[PDB]
């Protein structure tokens, strides 16, 4: 099995060695990556297809299934069927199974996959705080008080994880910003309609170049939400590290805000719930108040959901949803091209 082998044993490896988000993101063996590649040389040879499937079914099933949670989402991935079909159930039986013994040890349980009502019994009060992003607006700690949190989560929608994190939201009254990539907006646009709902912001995130191209891809998630829904807000978040002071002053001129965050939770990396539950409420507390970075297609993170808003609510702290100051702007975003 040695390259497929090779590149699955060197997600898990530089998953762990990683020390940010971003160092995470500069790797070669992203599983997202390395199923896109092997999408490709299925498709263009094959002759090669048996052994691509044994082999990486082989290499998987090798895995660790707190490891195996790694490659996820590809294995959930309809574009990777024909990789997969050999041994997906047989996987998923193992990273559900390993999501079932993570659960155990949770005082409020959740579940990434089916539609629990989790013991949560409370409600946060409604906190939604206007900012002008007229000329633009750039948001580190968001401006907030102390003991609040802004609860933003990256990339989705997903066509599972999502629904559990808007469930778990909605039990305590919580609203949250969602920075929607256009790749999975154009998959799960009903996933995209049941966040509009439920009264969350959504604004777009970037994936990746020139400045043209840099800006089309800018232009290009703010689209697909604006496509799906008839707005999107002026929010965007970069691909993380961007410095670009000239992408910086195109968001001002387009009159749309630009947020970055100031409590990580490392949901990116494999880790127990009680490890990631444990990261980011440190953090939340080191922190004392701001702006926090979740990825709603990360399964681990709808599975936490429940039990971090409780913890959120035990430890004093309040959830602000952040929006526009003109509640037309959505309409109007300098990013979209309408009809
Ligand atoms: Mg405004
Ligand atoms: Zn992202």
């Amino acid at each position: 099995m040695s390259q497929i082998g090779s590149s699955v044993r060197q997600a898990v490896s530089d998953n762990q060695s990683a020390q940010t988000l971003v160092e995470w993101e500069n790797s070669e063996a992203n599983p997202e990556a390395l199923f896109a590649n092997w999408r490709h040389e299925f498709m263009v040879d094959s002759s090669k297809r048996e052994s691509m499937k044994t082999e990486l079914c082989k290499e998987l099933q090798a895995l660790p299934a707190q490891d195996l949670t790694l490659f996820e989402n590809e294995i959930r991935d309809e574009n990777n069927r024909a990789l997969v079909s050999g041994c997906k159930e047989e996987l998923l039986a193992q990273v559900d199974e390993h999501f079932d013994e993570q659960r155990e040890s949770m005082s409020v349980p959740g579940h990434a996959l089916k539609a629990v009502q989790s013991r949560n019994s409370f409600r946060f009060p409604d906190n939604t705080q206007k900012r002008d992003m007229s000329n633009g607006y750039m948001a580190v700690r968001g401006d907030v008080a102390r003991k609040e949190v802004v609860l933003t989560f990256d990339d989705g929608p997903h066509g599972l994880y999502t629904d559990a994190i808007l469930r778990a939201l909605k039990e305590v009254n919580a609203k949250a910003m969602f920075f929607a990539t256009g790749k999975s907006v154009r998959t799960n646009p009903e996933a995209l309609k049941r966040v509009a709902a439920d009264g969350h912001v959504i604004g777009s995130h970037s994936i990746t170049l020139t400045f043209d191209e840099a800006a089309a891809e800018v232009r290009g998630g703010h689209q697909a939400v604006f496509d799906v829904l008839g707005w999107v807000d002026p929010v965007f978040r970069f691909p993380y590290g961007e410095t670009s002071k000239d992408l910086k002053a195109f968001l001002k001129t387009k009159s749309t805000g630009e947020f970055a965050w100031n409590i990580e939770s490392d949901d990116w990396r494999t880790q127990s719930n009680e490890q990631l539950l444990a990261r980011v409420l440190a953090n939340v507390e080191s922190q004392g108040r701001g702006i926090v970075l979740f990825h709603d297609i990360q399964r681990r993170t709808a599975e936490i959901m429940p039990q971090f808003l409780r913890e959120l609510y035990n430890r004093g702290y309040s959830v602000v949803l952040l929006t526009a100051a003109d509640p037309s702007a959505k309409y109007n975003s300098k990013l979209v091209k309408r009809k």
